[PDB]
């Protein structure tokens, strides 16, 4: 149907948005620490810890299977790289801190793609 091609043109506008987004909150972690998965390797224990592993490889992934619906999903994972963060790491590391900057130097991205999502609906 025509009502489902416009829907699908939609979600994929949305993606292209996203990954501007996504791109825009990486450049936050230029040390790369939420580039890529915690290594079960290399943290054998982390699933005792953190339920919901998140991180922006993981993310993108997603995003290019066209796999977030809407930004308060996207918003969901992004929220999980930092939480995750600052349950497992201690205040005094370097983990902890590029996490809190992520946090606060994305929430302003964060806070006009609302603007742009609502806005191009």
């Amino acid at each position: 149907s025509m009502e489902q091609v416009a829907m699908e043109l939609r979600l994929t506008e949305l993606t292209r948005l996203l990954r501007s987004v996504l791109d825009q909150l990486q450049d936050k972690d230029p040390a790369r620490i939420f580039a890529q998965p915690v290594s079960l390797k290399e943290v054998p224990d982390y699933l005792d810890h953190i339920k919901h592993p998140m991180d922006f490889a993981t993310m993108r992934k997603r995003l290019e299977a066209q796999g977030y619906k809407n930004l308060h999903e996207f918003e969901e994972d992004f929220d999980l790289i930092i939480d995750n963060c600052m349950k497992y790491n201690a205040r005094d590391t370097v983990f902890y801190r590029a996490a809190v900057r992520l946090r606060d130097q994305g929430g302003v991205v964060l806070r006009q793609a609302r603007r742009e999502v609502d806005s191009i609906g």
